[PDB]
């Protein structure tokens, strides 16, 4: 159109993986995904993989269970004073993850001693606030629930001092999630994707675990079944939004509304994306397929928190 869309080449990373999700570059450079949607006897057994970016080969580092539930890994990210992975997991609620394999649970419970919801992805800011979606109901034991149907999904934010802080509830499956920050570093806004309503919302941040001005922010194309799931900010702060069902990643400038552009996939439901660190390069997974690609885009990533210094100076 108007909306313009581009059709860049999309070459193939790595295959069979179900329910690709949650990729990301740890601070060594390599390349890990979850794999949510694996089931062992009709049970959940979900992977966190560590890829070879120059072969496709895959490799299992963790497959999580605590009490012999078993998790849903869906997304994730590295943290910045070690080199280890916060994932979220829709059975789990929140995990560590170290490159050997070994994990943590961090919360049973939220500040407020209320049980934790299972969680789908997660954005650390660069004061190093995670924030979390948590489209699932309550975490393992309990029954399996998610808000796809009903309003029961919440927002978290882990913070600094290691609270978990419900900062608010009644989404429709929130999904993706990402942070803008001002030029100087500072967060002041928090966007979050609810699929199947074909929403974006933003708050501002305020501080840490303070968000207020709730607001419908953007508008995701399309009536397929699907949405809004994985989002990441370019270096210019454009926000892409894999729309699953779609075919397309959205692009929206920095005010929101409507996408300026879109990106025509070969496949029809992206999931999630990460850009490569000092590179255009963007890692995309999709449910099509199951599957795992990348393209080019225009502009270098938006830097993570990974990439930020502890010690900095500028
Ligand atoms: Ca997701
Ligand atoms: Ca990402």
């Amino acid at each position: 159109m108007e909306i313009p869309v581009i059709e860049p080449l999309f070459t193939k990373v790595t295959e069979d993986i179900p329910g690709a999700e949650g990729p990301v570059f740890d601070k060594n450079g390599d390349f890990y995904i979850v794999a949510p949607e694996v089931e062992v006897n009709g049970k959940p057994a979900g992977e966190i993989l560590r890829i070879d970016l120059k072969t496709g080969k895959k490799t299992v580092i963790c497959k999580p269970e605590v009490n012999g539930y078993g998790g849903i890994p869906a997304g994730c990210q590295c943290d910045r004073d070690a080199n280890q992975l916060f994932v979220a997991d829709m059975r789990l609620g929140l995990l560590v993850v170290q490159t050997d394999g070994t994990f943590e649970e961090i919360a049973k419970k939220d500040s407020e001693g209320r049980r934790m919801q299972g969680c789908n992805d997660c954005a650390f800011d660069y004061e190093g606030n995670l924030w979390i979606t948590a489209p699932a109901g309550e975490v393992a034991p309990a029954d399996y629930t998610r808000s796809m149907q009903e309003k029961f999904g919440s927002i978290y934010c882990f913070t600094t001092d290691g609270q978990m802080i419900q900062v608010d509830t009644a989404f429709q499956f929130p999904n993706g999630i990402a942070v803008r920050h001002m030029n100087d570093g500072r967060p002041y806004q928090l966007i979050v994707a609810e699929t199947p309503t074909k929403k974006l919302w933003s708050y501002d941040i305020k501080g840490p675990a303070k968000i207020e001005n709730k607001k419908v922010w953007g508008h995701i194309p399309g009536t397929h079944e699907g949405g809004a799931d994985g989002m990441d900010f370019d270096e210019d702060n454009n926000l892409l939004v894999a729309n699953w069902g779609s075919s397309h990643i959205e692009v929206f400038g920095p005010d929101g509304g409507q996408p300026k552009m879109r990106i025509r996939c070969p496949f029809e439901k992206p999931s999630n994306l990460h850009f490569k660190p000092q590179t255009k390069t963007i890692f995309v997974t999709e449910h099509e397929n199951n599957a795992v690609w990348k393209f080019e885009w225009q502009r270098n990533g938006k830097k993570q928190y990974c990439e930020t210094l502890k010690f900095g100076i500028f």
